[PDB]
């Protein structure tokens, strides 16, 4: 099976390296990037992200619900376009299928 946990770890590395201020919205605010794997708040967030990816692939993802929750954190379309680029880089680095179509589903509600 595709190692989505490894893809997601690479995704967060890319995302927070390009946009370090995004990290301030999370329970692992301030934690060095090379330390995220040892952080409990990060472990939970990464696990939910992997779960979302598996739900999107499996056909049960609630993209409108995820979009609404991100609006609830003042996260919008621009941030998601940035995330889409970071996730594409992560997928490619692992020889994983691109998830652009899934992210476009969320973007359609942003
Ligand atoms: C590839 C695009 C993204 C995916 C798949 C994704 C996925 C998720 C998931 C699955 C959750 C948990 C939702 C829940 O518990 O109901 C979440 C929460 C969150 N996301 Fe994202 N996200 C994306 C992009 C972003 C971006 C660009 C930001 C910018 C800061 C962001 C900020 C947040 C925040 C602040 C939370 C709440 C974390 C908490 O409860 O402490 N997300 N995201």
């Amino acid at each position: 099976m595709v190692n989505w946990a490894a893809v997601v770890d690479d995704f967060y590395q890319e995302l927070f390296k390009a946009h370090p201020e995004y990290q301030n919205k999370f329970g692992f605010k301030g934690v060095a990037l090379g330390s995220l794997k040892g952080n409990a708040a990060y472990k939970t967030q990464a696990g939910k992200t992997v779960d979302y990816i598996n739900a999107a692939i499996g056909g049960s993802a609630d993209a409108a619900g995820l979009a609404s929750r991100h609006k609830g954190r003042n996260v919008g379309s621009a941030e998601f376009h940035n995330a889409k680029a970071c996730l594409a880089k992560a997928c490619s680095a692992h020889g994983a299928p691109d998830l652009g179509h899934a992210i476009d589903d969320i973007l359609s509600h942003l």
